[PDB]
RNA sequence: CCUCUGGUGUACCGGUUGUGACGCCAGUCGCAUCGCCGGGUAGCUAUGUUCGGAAGGGAUAACCGCUGAAAGCAUCUAAGC
């Protein structure tokens, strides 16, 4: 359970507070929340945080280290927050940002307007580039893969929305 | 469902054959598959008319995922969604 044993460090503003079982945390970009498991418990000394099993068990050693995980990508979404740059690839592709609502043409007879959810913006610096900036990482995955799946790449000739960071796999007719 | 198009419509109207009768003519009636033939009001009816199988919401199958440890990586899953 190494990543259970490696603790995880506040960085100064932010601030973690315990009540019962939810756990929030404050921050410069938003406050979030988690509910805790029962078997594994926090103790906060100095800047430094530490999770440990109550019991141990090796269902108690794998939920701390995921509660571990959970904190810690918190506390990074807390202090600075991700991007995910999603890439249109295609002719006649386009896509843009009108308030909470990004407008994408994506070959359909119909455009499709997608209502991000609240909590996650939006910016296009060119038709075929969306950077999509939030502090909930698991969220910003969500939206990222929703509008993802509107049009996911194609093999033969890469059109499509793809991931920048993503391998595509290529295949020949005949 | 019967406004329209039709069918039927032996208590509605008419044309006509044989015979009998009402004293006779004229005019009528009975019987002959409603004697036979031509139409036909209401009602019932289809082949006639109108209408319907919508659109939505929740959970979910195969499948596709987000984040995530066991197992420093990876992973749709054991937590959560």
């Amino acid at each position: 359970s190494r990543v259970a044993k490696a603790p995880v460090t506040v960085p100064n503003g932010v601030t973690v507070t315990q009540n019962g079982r939810q756990v929030e945390v404050k921050g410069s970009k938003g406050t979030l929340s988690f509910n805790l498991h029962a078997l594994v418990e926090l103790k906060q000394e100095e800047g430094k945080l530490q999770l440990a099993p109550a019991k141990e068990s090796k269902d108690a050693w794998m939920q701390a280290g995921t509660a571990r995980a959970v904190l810690n990508n918190l506390v990074k979404g807390v202090s600075e927050g991700f991007e995910r740059k999603l890439q249109l690839v295609g002719v006649g592709y386009k896509a843009a940002v009108k308030g909470t609502v990004v407008n994408l043409n994506l070959g359909y007879s119909h455009p499709i307007d997608y209502a991000l959810p609240e909590g996650v913006t939006a910016e296009t610096p060119t038709a075929t580039e969306i950077i999509l900036k939030s502090a909930n990482k698991q969220l910003l995955g969500q939206v990222a893969a929703e509008i993802r799946a509107y049009r996911s790449p194609e093999p033969y000739k890469g059109k499509g929305v793809r991931y920048s960071d993503e391998v595509i796999l290529r295949k020949e007719a005949k």
